[PDB]
């Protein structure tokens, strides 16, 4: 919203105004990936010892 | 009131006048920062509740 004056003389009346906006998000992605080394994973998940 | 100082010798003699002077009043006036819309005429009295 916004703030008037009040001049004087020559010149239309000032008169309120009001003003809305609409504003879109926006959506982004990120991204990693630790791959496992392959032996290990047998190595601790178990049946190699 | 103006003061003055004696003066002496050749110069002519000096004499006190006063002054009062008028001055008028200017106009100035003003005028801003309302309206209103029929669609919240009709609903803030009587007709649309």
């Amino acid at each position: 919203h916004q703030p008037l004056i009040a001049r004087d003389g020559p010149h239309p009346v000032e008169q309120p105004v009001h003003n809305y906006m609409t504003k879109v998000i926006d959506r982004r992605a990120l991204n990693a990936a630790f791959s496992l080394a392959t032996e290990a994973i047998a190595l601790l998940t178990g049946e190699a010892l």
